[PDB]
């Protein structure tokens, strides 16, 4: 009954907890190695290299930890302006966040991400100022007045996580420039796509697929290994009555979508493609969701015929989309960090074994000297602490290795 996006939230929380323990462990071990290094009675048990390596791992773990805390899921939407992809995004957010009707920004990338505060703000590329806006209307007007937003720029919208859906669960949604006969989608991939976990082609259901749209996804599929691609066929206005043959038009369009995904792109097979193509009416869903959030009862509002079956298809898309992106992003965003943590634990373990073995050698050498009355070897009690502590630290590294292994089995299946 819970959102699939919680899988990503839970993975991030778990790997972040592990990195907190890693930092604390390495911090304790760095203090131990340094005290051992400085101890005048001890000699050549810990080395300067041991000390510098340990301090280095402490700094690396802290930096990596902060990188981890900003990992997120990203979906990018593509299509013609008249396809309604802005309204798809808004319906998914349960509120009108992306403005409509502003011509020159349809040349731009519009990112939506959550902020922890109660005030939305806007950032534009090349500037560091956060422009505060209190409503989507003020956001619209701010964008409408900014004529410097030339083609290809990135507009970053920060919207209060508490006020809408998805953003609180570390999803970023990107609306791309409206595809047309003049757009050149060459630099789009490296711009804001090699990091997108899901690509969504939004087409108009009354329309066939553009050659430019298909060419772009051929480019995506070349550049990336098995990218996740959805096709949403969007009805602009569900209340507008259509003639009879428009069910066979939609049927014909379903087959063209299947053929594109399965035969042309070859990104998915016929069965999986069934769960990558949806027929939605986003403006209708958005308007219903805004009435709902305001406390209006559906029983009192006038709904177009077939609303409930269309709402269900939008919900089915959201469910399948959220399963896809959460499962995909966890492996993409956290795997290399998990591998790096194992490498650090291995090297830290080797340092503790080195200390332990040197402390072992010294106490044997001290005992051999004492046997030649029978004196208790020099510093034998200090060596016992050095030796035992290094062993305990080494054992703690094993425990953390097992923790990363459980994280791997639970969140990074092969």
């Amino acid at each position: 009954p819970v959102s699939p996006l919680k899988h990503f939230v839970l993975a991030k929380k778990a790997i972040t907890a592990i990195f907190d323990q890693l930092l604390e462990f390495v911090t304790e071990g760095s203090h131990f190695v340094e005290a051992t290094y400085k101890n005048p009675e001890l000699d050549r048990i810990a080395t300067e290299d041991d000390l510098v390596e340990m301090q280095g791992y402490k700094d690396k773990l802290s930096i990596i930890g902060e990188v981890l805390s900003r990992r997120h899921m990203k979906v990018a939407f593509f299509g013609r302006t008249s396809s309604g992809k802005s309204s798809v995004i808004n319906a998914m957010l349960w509120d009108k966040v992306l403005p409509s009707g502003i011509g020159h920004i349809t040349n731009c990338f519009l990112s939506v991400e959550g902020t922890d505060g109660d005030k939305a703000y806007l950032m534009t590329e090349g500037s560091d100022e956060k422009k505060s806006v209190k409503t989507v209307n003020q956001l619209a007007h701010a964008l409408h007045m900014d004529k410097d937003l030339k083609a290809g720029c990135l507009v970053r919208v920060f919207w209060p996580k508490a006020k809408c859906a998805l953003l609180r669960d570390d999803l970023v949604l990107v609306d791309s420039p409206g595809t047309d006969v003049t757009t050149e989608l060459d630099s789009w991939i490296d711009k804001f796509c090699l990091d997108a976990d899901v690509f969504v082609l939004v087409a108009n259901s009354e329309s066939t697929l553009m050659n430019t749209e298909k060419h772009f996804f051929h480019k995506v599929n070349e550049r990336l290994s098995k990218p996740n691609i959805f096709i949403l066929n969007n009805r602009w206005d569900a209340s507008a009555s259509e003639p009879e043959y428009m069910e066979d038009v939609r049927r014909q369009h379903m087959e063209r979508c299947l053929h594109f995904l399965v035969e042309e792109l070859k990104v998915v097979n016929a069965l999986e493609a069934q769960n990558r193509i949806f027929f939605v009416s986003a403006k209708e869903v958005l308007s219903a969701r805004k009435q709902k959030a305001q406390g209006m009862p559906e029983s009192g509002v006038a709904l177009a015929e077939g609303f409930h079956a269309r709402l269900q298809e939008f919900q089915n898309f959201e469910q399948i989309f959220e399963e896809c992106i959460s499962q995909s992003a966890v492996k993409t965003k956290f795997e290399q960090h998990t591998i790096r943590a194992k490498q650090i634990l291995a090297t830290v373990k080797n340092i503790m074994d080195s200390v332990n073995l040197a402390a072992e050698d010294k106490s044997a050498a001290s005992a051999a000297s004492a046997a030649s009355a029978a004196r208790l070897p020099k510093e034998i009690d200090q060596l016992e602490k050095i030796q035992n502590n290094s062993k305990l630290l080494r054992n703690k590294a094993v425990q953390l290795e097992n923790e990363l292994e459980n994280f791997t089995k639970q969140f990074l299946p092969s």
